[PDB]
Formats: C-alpha cells, structure tokens, sequence
C-alpha cells in the first residue's frame, strides 16, 4: 500500500544506476517475512482488549534483522513494511552485519496506564517470540516506545527463553542497568554531526562560526543543534517545532531554548529571538539546514527557495524525489536520510555487540567507533556520487543495495 | 477484505443466538496469528522466482490449529483468513482437540513441472517452519494440493526438525507409505453420508429407494453419489459437473458416470440420460440435494424453487444467508457446510492420532470412529436447532462457538 | 515433623521386605527440592513475593505426579512428606510415575480472582525448568481446583511455544482444555471398587448391608451416593464437622446434600436423629468410610469400632496404635493410599489422553479405573494373607517393591 | 542464622538509601533454591547419596555467579547467606551478574580422587537444569579447586552436547580448557589497586612507605610481594597463625615464604625479630592488610590501630564496633567485598574469554582488572564523602542501588 509502494519506487528508481538482475530486484521488493498478531491485554477495569501487532523482516541476507517498534493509532502494515525495507538499506550503508526489520502496534499509548503499557509490551513479545531473537531479529524503540518499554520487553523475552542465551541482546535501546549502551540518547544527532563534518570537509567548508538551522526540536533536533554548536563550533540561528520557529542571527543557546519549550510547550516567543514560520526557517541562508521533524517538508514547491549549502536529512524522507533534482541542479549537497540518521542503528549495533559479548564499552569507545563508521560510510557514498555522476541518494542505494545483493548471491538465494 | 468480512458477519449473525461477552466475540473475530512469507524456488531454467505464501492460525484455545494449504492464482489473504476462521468452527462442531488454521500460495500449479512443484512444497515448509509442528499447526491438502505434495512437505519438515519428534504428525493427507491413514480419499463424502442418514432419521424418512441429486462430480460429489447408492440404497437421479447435468429417473450408476467423464471429458450425453442445466438439477424433486461443487448456488433468486427435503452442504458455502431463511420457511432441513463436510478434518484428526501414537488403524476402525463422531455432532446441532427454535446453521455456530469460548474462558484469555 | 513421620513409616514397612540399606537411604531423601520466590502485583499495585515449593521425591518408575497446595500453614516438611507418600500411592496402583508435590505459602481467601491467576502463572514461570509432561505433572490439592489448573496449563503452553503436548503438563483440568471425564467422582468411585473387592474377600454380599460415612465434602457425598446406587447399601449415617445424623432405615445422599446446601450442615435432617462424629465411627455397619480428617480412629477409640471394613477415603484417618487393635479384632482396613488412589489413577488417564491427543468416554474411564483398583486390591490383600501382615504394611510392600526394582533396573542402587 | 545475619546487613543498608518496601522484601528472599540428592558409587561398591545445594539469589543484573563449597558443616542457611552476599559483591565492581552459591555436605578428605570426580560429575547432573553460561556460572570455593572445575565443565559439556560455549559454564578452570591468566594473584592484585587509589584519595605517596600484612597464605604473600614490587612499599611485618616477624628495614617476601615452607611458620625468620599478631596490628604503618581471619580488629583493639589505610583482604576482619572507632580516628578502611573483589572480577574475565572464544595475555587481564578496581574504589569513596557514611555502608549503597535499578528497569518492582 502507499508508504510501501513509495519505498518500492525509490528502490526501482535507484536500481537504474547499478547492474542488478531482475531476480534480485524482485526479491528485494518483497519483505521475506510478515507477521500480524493479536496482542491481548487486560485493562485496569478488568476488560480484555485485542490490539493488532506487526513484525516485518524485510531481508536477513547480511545478518539478523534490526529495527524498532512503533506504537501509534495511525499505524498501518504498509508503513511497517516501508520502514523495514528502509532499515535494510540503512544497516547496509554503514556496513553492519544486519538486515532490516520493523514492528508496530495499532494503539494510542496516551490512553494506556503504565500498567496497561507494560501488559502490552509483554503481550507483544509473547505474540512474536517465535520470530525474534538475538541472532534472528532484534527490535528497538521508535515512535512512542522508549528504554522503559524495551526493559519490559527484554524481561519478558528472558522469562520465556529461560535464560539460555544472551537475552539482553534480543532488543536494543535498553536502560543502562540491564545491558543498555552509553551514547544511546545522542546516537542519531551525533552520527548526523559526523556526516555534516565530513560533508563540509568534502565541500572545503570550515564550519567554525558558520550558521545552522534545525527544523524540529524533539530529541534529535535539540541534540543536532547542541552538538553542531559544541563540536562543530557553529552558530545555531534558527530552530522550530510544530507551533513555529525562532530566529536570531547571533545564535540561540540550545539548552536555554529547550528549557523554554519545557516551560511553555513550544520554542515560540523565546526571548531575544524573532518568531518565524517553518517555511521561512527552510529558506534561511545557512551553511547547514537539518530537517529533523517531519517527512516531505522540501518538495517541488519550495526546493527552488532552499539556500543551504548542506541539507542534513536527520528525519526520515524530508526531501521528495522532485526536490532531489532541483537541490542537485542548484549545487546543494544532500546527506540522504538513511546515511545521515544511521547513528541510531549504529549505536544499537554496538549495544547488541556488548550484550552478546558480555562486555561493556566506555562513552569514549562508543563515540570513536561511531565516528569511524559514519566517516567511512559518508566517504563511500560521496565517492560513489562523484565517480558515477549521480545524486547522493542514488549513491546511497548503490552502496547499500550492492552489499545486500552480494550477500544474497553468496548464499545462493539468487543465481545472478 | 470480502471473504473474511463475510465470515466475520456469519459469526456476528450467529452470536445473537447465544450468550457471549463482547470481549470474547471481538477475540473470535480476529485471527490470532497471520504469516505472509516469500517462498522462492529455482525454476527448471535456472531463474529464481518468489511466490507469496500465507499461513493463518485463527484460534488455538482447543488445541493445535488444523487446516489445508491451497495453491491457486486467485488466492488472497482474505480467503485464507476466512477459511481459517471456518476451520475453528468445523473442528469444534465435531469436538476435535484442535483450533482452525489455513494456508495458501498465490501460484498457478498447471505452469509448474513436478520438480518445480516439489521445490515449492519444500520452500513453503522452510518459510513457515517456525510456526508449524505436530503440537502447533498441522496442514493438509486443499485446492490443487494432494498427498504427493504432503509427502514432500513432511519430508522437508523431518529434514529441518532432525527426526526429534513425531514428524509424520506435522501434516495430514499423506501417502500410506509414510504415515497416511486409510479413509482419506472418501472422508468428506463418507461423513456427509452419515449426516444424511441421521437427518433422514430425524425427519422419519427411510432413504432406501428415495432420490438424491448431487451437484458437482469432483472426488466429493462422485463419492457422495456412490456412497448414497451403495450404503443408503438411494437412486441417484442426477449429477452434474461445471458443464452440465444429466438426469435419469431410473437411476445413474456413479462408477459408470465417472468412467464416461474420464472417457469423453464431461458427464454430458451419458447414455440414456437427459441433459439438464445446473439450475434444473437444483430444482429436482428429490429427498436429498447435495451441492458439492462451488459456493452461492442457492441464493435469494432460486431458493423458492428448491424441492429437496434435505440439503446436504458438501461444498463449503453453497447456500447464501437470504436462501437460509427461505429454505427454513419452506420446511427444508439444511445440513450446514461445516457440519456436513467435517468428515475430511475428522479423518485427518485420526491420521494425526495414528502418527503421534506410532500405531495405524484398519479401514473398519476409521469408518466406525467417523460414524460415531459425525452422528453425535449431527444430534447436538439438530437438538440445539429444535430446543432453541433456530436455523440449523445458527445451531452449528452455537455448538461450535460454545466449545471455543469455553476453552478461552478456561485458559483465562477472556474473563467473561 | 511431617517429613520425619513419612520417613518413620518407610523404615517401619522396610522390616517386612529385604531392601538393601543403600536403596532405603536413597528412598528416605527426595531426589529434588525447589523453593522459589513467586512474585505477583496486587490489584492495588504493590508487589508481594510468596514462597513456593516443588518436590520430586523419586522418578525411577516415571515422571513425578502430585498436586499443589495453597495454604497459609504450608511447610517444606509437609510438601516433602506428601511427595514421599505420592511415590507409594502411584506404585500401589502400578502407574508409570513417581512422586511429587508442591505448594505456596498463601491464604487464597484473601486474593482476588485476578490475583489468584497472577499467582498460578507466576508459580509456573518459577518452576518451569523442572516441570513437563515427561518430567513432573502437577494437579489440584488444598484450595486448588480445575480453574487454577487451566491458568497453569495456559502459562506453561505460552512458555513452551506449543512444541509438545502441553495439556499433559498438569491434570485436574477443565474438560474444554484436555480434562478427563470421571475426574469429579474419581476418589469416591475408586474407594467403592476397593470396598466391593474387600466384601468379596470377606465373603460378604453388600446388597442391603449398612454403611456410615464420616465427611460430606465431595469424597464423602459420592462414597455415600455410589455405595447406595452401585453396591446396593443402606446409608444409615453421614457427618460433616458440625456433627452427624443417623437413620437405621436409610438416608438419600441427594436429599442430604440438598439439606446441607440450604442450612450449611447435615444437622436436623428431616426423619433422622442427630449424633456425634464419635457415635458415627462406633456404629454397627458392614462399611465405615472416614473421609473428613486424619487421626479419627486412635488408641483411645479403636476398641469401640464395629465395622467389618474400614475404607480409608481420607488420608491418615487411622493411627498405627489403632491399626494393631482393628486387626486384632479382625476388622479389614483398606489403607488410605490404596483406597483413595482413584484420584491419581484418573489423573493418569487424563495425562494419557493428553499425550495421545485422544479422549475417552465416561464408560471407558470407569472400566479402566475398575480393573486398575481391583488388581491393586488383590495384590495388597494377597500379600497381607501370604506374608501374614497388616493391610497397610502389605500396601508398602507392593509399592516400595516396584520403586526399588525400578531403581535396581536403572543401576541407581547395586543391590 | 547465617542467612538471618545477611538479611540484617541488607536491612541496615536500606537505612542509607531510598528503597521501596516491595524491593527490600524481594532482595531478602533468594529467587531460587535447589536442594538435590548427589549419589556416587564408592570405590567399595556402595552407593551413598550426598546433599547438594544451589542458590540463585537474584539475576536482575545478569546470570548468577558463585562458588561451590564442599564441607561437612555446610548448611542451606550458609549457602543462602553467601549467595545473598555474592549479589552485592558482583554489583560493587559493576559486573553484569547476580549472586549465587552452592555446596555439598561432605568431608572431601575422606573421598579418593576417583570418588571426588564421581561427586563433581554427579553434582552437575543434579543441578544441570538451572546452570549454564547465561544462567548461573559456578566457581571454586572451600575445598574445590581448578581440578574439580575441570571435571564439572567436562560433565556439563557432555550433557549439553557441545551446542554452546560450555567452557563458560564455570570459572577457575585449568588453563588448558579455558582458564584465565591472572587467577592465582587476582585477590592480592585487586587489593593492591584499591590501596593505590586509597593512598591517592588521602594524598599519600606509598613509595618508601611501610605495610604490614597479617597472614601469609597465597593472599598475604602476594599482597606483601605486589605492595613491594608495584607500589614501592617496605614490608616491615607479616604473620601467620603461629606469630609475626618484624624488620623496619624491610622483608623479602620470597625469602620469608621459603622459610615458612621449611619450618611451617614465618616465626623465627633469621632476618627479623618475632612479634605477636596483636603487635603487628598496632604497628605505625601507612598500610595494614588483614589477609588471614575474621574479627581480628574489634572494640578491644581498634583504638590501638595506627595504620592510615586498613585494606580488608580477608572477609570480615573488622567488626562493626571497630568500624565506628577507626572512622572517628580518621583511618580509611577498604571494606572486604570491595578490597578483595579481584577474585570475582578475574572470574568474570575468564567467562568473557570463554563466551568470546578468545584468550587474553597476563598484561591485558591486569590492565582491565586495574580499570575495574579503580572505578569501584572511586564510586565507593565518592559515595562515602557525598553522603557522609562509613566506606562499608557506601559499598552496600553502590551495590544494592545497582541491583535495585535493574529490578525497577525490568518491572519486577514498580518502585
Ligand atoms: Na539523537
């Protein structure tokens, strides 16, 4: 259905830039395994309600499938299939020994007590136990799941598995007490910062004293603005959320803006700044624009008005295929979403490695390994885009799909 | 999802005639587990093609899920979900320690060589291995599958399972050499004959010298006609295939008609018979009319023209909900499909028992146990229809859904 | 103390057979004992940890078999004693089982339905690694019933992922999920077959003879009902804890059960005379069936018993002092773990139906129970005649002999 | 009573931190307790059944870790206490483990080598269903050693059918079959790192400063030798059960060990003068290391201690009355389960090497032991400063806090 058909189209469009057999392309267009389950819980009032849960394993040629669990009332199988498909490319572009998976439950978690949320987390694991495992499929947090829910899920898994293996390794995003990793909270923003540092090096830009704008001020947007200021020495001139943006050409302090948003609900009306719309933030003259909120914010309509030299796609799919052509015609370097935001899954890979090896790393070890991986992935994608004269997004597919295809050939799944 | 929405509607309709909590009804309306998988084969020419496979486990309150695998180019998930739902009622009406399941592959088996069919059978088992087993979910043949395919599937399961358990028990409809049961080929017809015998007793009819017409001349219709003549002493005045019917007031021999159909391609122009339409066959004045071809042949359009005293639903769903009311108002006794045709799953239950117990029964043992089960199930449904003054089909739902609901209550899945 | 008593009775009966000292020392120690935390969240949100136990005393003959008690006074010593007795009871009826038992230290009267379900599931999660249809198969006991067994079977099947016959993990289940016909009456119906065979061994026709029954719980009611309906007896007395009733002409067990439901006691039953439990025990009857409590026939009153057959339906109703006295007086006792073995025998039939995926008629269960209890009776009786020993000691000879022989045939003990 | 004492130290710990009642009650109860028959055939042909224990106190933080004790006085109460204590010891050095302990009631001096192997293999067979490299990982303890760990690993692998990293089922293995470098000196070497960090906390440079060590077994010898060789200390006194020796210009630990091997005691070492154990405890030194027996520093002698640092290498050498007195004197104690955590830390390293199929150098084991003991010392020390409490209470706070957090993060306790 529609998110899934867009994911398949993005794959069909990039496949024109590589030699891939029709048999391999057809395999890559179909998730290998899809599970739809009844997830029953007892409510606080004693009534039993059955929720709909999904787990999708797109492709495990390179290793166990990896990806998060979304709890959302709008949740469809189409969306979970799309995002499992994207996870296959994301883990492959950063060269992880994984495949792509994704899960979800059709629920409004704001209507569930803590007790009901725990009963749902546990019931989900009991419904999908036979297709998950530390060497099979490793979930993680996503929309309206978090380390608290991951702790309950791990606990339930370990109970059913009878402590026979590295049960901590069944799921990532765990609390530190029970096999979590250092660097989880900043992983997505921190990896995007490394990709932005490398894009600047490729363009011959010193980011010290240059300007960034960040669309969105959830965890990812906040940490993107904080880390760009603290690590790259940038000036954060604009941030935004769903209620509007703020602008100050001499810089915002990201911690002070976050404090403001916690007191009043939005960055809007932050003292010393001008209120601006989301559209004006996207059109600002900055060295880096980081769309870190919602999909399809840069499209055919506004692509011509973007002035950023680097668009760091922190959110999933914030730039449409028609906008890709325009930004590239203007000489603007995009960091495609599944490269730019791959820090999240990379640190979750490090967590899993810590779990199956029974040995935990320091914050500095996690950070240097994340840096090497994101730096090497950026250079493979940029070098491919230069050598083949293609859009960065097509280069990202070429790097990723090549690895998945090669694994499928070396297993004999496809004969060519 | 139209076949599935119809099956849910039939449940909702029957639920008015019993005491069942909302929480239990909502649970019974949703299959507990749905799997969609890629089933890849290497074709004889060396290309790899990926087919879509399904396995649905509707409800396992009463025991392992039970139901066949249908290979058809029309196959949809909606159809597999509908038929898995029906299997839950079927196994419960004849009091088997099973729940309902079903599987399918979207394929045209006419276009596959023997070698390709064997690859597809083995690939299906590899794709659904983790959710099947002798105590979990036990498939069987269905449309365009058969004992040859069951043999390949059992063999692949035993290969993966490493002979640790009663691997013959993973699937029924097997060849006799490898754990098959006597009574397999005639089970659906033989069970239907027992229900017809009991329905005639309930109405005070002696079927000896009375007229039967059978619509359809597949295995089920041929054997319904053959056994009605040999065991009940009826005169078979009419049979049909997809092309047309034949009629002879002095009787047709079912073995002769089958030889004619093998020799000339259809029942048409059988010597001495009158050629008739399918509609004319449904309108004959007979004691027993057995629709054993397709679905929805008795509808609001023609229900008023049925003259039979007993309508034996051998096929799954030949009478629509509007026809049910007309036939009942005319005083016509229907033997509802999931009671009338439950002989097939009953003998597959006996095959599974013989496999898990390592001990094989005679022809006469299978036949006597089938007789007692079908006889008892018929009396429970008929007495429920009389005691509550409800349609035979609503009485079949009350007997079946009552047992599944009781299992769900006794496990604590639903509190009321 | 309850464990030390079980050991003493084994030491006692040991004198009546040659058993090596290495085999006797092995039989005196349960092979496995588990004690576990059983945590539940209460309806009010607080987490409480209960104490649970499972004991597998001996598995030489087969998987261990026995129930789970939920009682605020539960001790490990008690669970260990009853696991030991369980090994003898399954052996006396020739079942392919050994003995186990479990319990939780809880007052269930203080738990909601929701809290009880949480506790039943938490117990299975805590003992999962040592239970299974071929390992150790629990059952209902004190404050345990088919409802709780249903919840436990379900939790086990959820952890095991439906890989084997999970129905067979636990007996006393509801009929909807692998229960057996014959469960509700099994103890009474088994007792009745041993009473019928004891009457044959004494040359008595019980048709028109008298029976008294102490207790009008499930076991006492059905013993009275089936003695009347199947054996042809007149039921002259029955009692509960609040006293007894007597009528030399007959009581109708169904009318008394109805009376007892309306009033909460059998007392004042129309047409009959109130009597004490002690006067019930003393009646002149062909059969006395104590099925209420233990130690009701002691040194103190054994000389006042006049029944020709004492059918021990309850556990331990007759003391060892009383045994010598009743036997001196020529009274035939049906010892408890033979007389009441119907329960475990039908729980065996239930396990068989579950592992074979095939269910039996009420008539099939009755007929198999008859043959097993009849054969067990003649083995214990014929042993007591041939070796000239008390029926109780002949029951231990039959039982311990089978357990010992299985331990020798496995090489656990050399001699 | 050993167990009740362990419960009382947990209840004491709860006073220095916010911990829910439901969490405290959970931590007072071992989650799992197993008591098993461990039968062996003696060389003489006779079968004897021994009594074995395995206790898993808490596995919130990871699989349970701890030793097996073979001792004729062994009680379940002791094994429960030591398992409870083990939960805190793995948490203070931040290991991904819970606490367990096991034991057999046996006099090993009465068993031949062939009988000791039969016993080791019989134990693993009896506890197989509750142990494993991700479940519960034993180790040596009283009268068990690497030879017995070898037999026990081998029996586990034979039952498991080589499906997993079976080497990782048990630590203290011989080097040939997955043992670790650093095992023999782990306690002393970890104590040395804590003494180095204690000196840094106090602003003392230990080079040229004096240490006294009570005891001259493996732990006391290596504490003396590593203090001298790595910290640059002068070893002025050591002792054993027969008495102490003193030389203010320093003792060579190897010359004193050769004298003890020849004569039985450090006493009368020609290169020193004799002192009593009490005089050793009262010497003016930067470091005193009690490395022998429990309760040597008491209310009777604590005011006479002059040491700037008391490194508790042995378990329990200082009483709670003495804790208060040394603290009022400004003497810095390194509590036993922090100071001696080198043993369980190197046993964690062995398990890591087993599960990863990759073995470390002596230098790699030492550097990772250094980082772990250094980090643990600073947490305990920072807690004791930040909350103004005794080092021992701060160690309990760091440990219990970690276990509590894992239990909340799992949803075992809601608060
Ligand atoms: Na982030």
């Amino acid at each position: 259905i529609d998110p899934f058909e867009m994911a398949v189209k993005q794959l069909e469009r990039a496949a024109q830039y590589m030699d891939i057999s029709e048999e391999a392309l057809e395999w890559l267009k179909k998730p290998m395994r899809i599970v739809e389950v009844s997830v029953p819980i007892e409510m606080d009032d004693g009534s039993v309600k059955v929720f709909t849960g999904f787990r999708v394993q797109h492709n495990w040629a390179r290793g166990p499938t990896k990806g998060g669990i979304r709890w959302h009332p709008a949740e469809t199988l189409s969306t979970v299939k799309a995002l499992a498909t994207f996870m296959t490319w994301k883990v492959a572009v950063v060269d992880l020994p994984y495949g792509g998976g994704k899960g979800g439950i059709i629920v409004n978690p704001k209507e569930l007590s803590e007790r009901e949320q725990e009963r749902l987390a546990r019931a989900y694991i009991r419904a999908v136990y036979d297709v998950i495992g530390p060497w099979t499929d490793i979930p993680a947090p996503d929309v309206y799941t978090n380390p608290k829910i991951m702790g309950w899920m791990m606990d339930e898994y370990e109970t059913i598995m009878r402590r026979k293996g590295p049960a901590f390794g069944v799921i990532t995003g765990k609390p530190l007490s029970i096999g979590g990793s250092l660097g989880r909270g900043t992983a997505t923003a921190q990896g995007a910062i490394f990709t932005i540092r490398e894009a600047a090096k490729a363009l011959g830009i010193d980011l010290k004293g240059k300007k960034i704008a960040v669309q969105g001020y959830g965890n990812a947007g906040y940490y993107t603005a904080k880390l760009a200021k603290e690590q790259l020495g940038m000036t954060v001139v604009a941030v935004s959320d769903s209620r509007g943006g703020i602008y100050n050409p001499d810089g915002l302090d990201p911690d002070e803006v976050l404090k403001w948003k916690r007191e009043h609900g939005s960055v809007k009306d932050f003292p010393g700044a001008t209120n601006i719309t989301n559209e004006e933030l996207l059109e600002l003259e900055v060295d880096v624009l980081a769309p870190a909120a919602i999909e399809e914010v840069i499209t055919e309509k506004n692509a011509d008005n973007i002035k950023a030299k680097i668009v760091a796609e922190v959110a999933n799919g914030p730039v449409t295929p028609e906008a890709d052509d325009i930004l590239r015609e203007k000489g603007i370097l995009q960091i495609p979403d599944f490269l730019c935001n791959a820090g999240g899954v990379t640190v979750s890979y490090f967590e899993w490695v810590q779990n199956i090896n029974g040995y935990y790393w320091t914050e500095e070890e996690v950070r240097e390994k994340l840096d090497k991986k994101m730096t090497k992935a950026f250079w493979e994608v940029y070098n491919t885009h230069k050598d083949k004269n293609i859009h960065m997004r097509d280069a990202a597919y070429v790097v990723a799909v090549s690895r998945v295809y090669q694994a499928m050939k070396d297993r004999g799944w496809v004969k060519k």
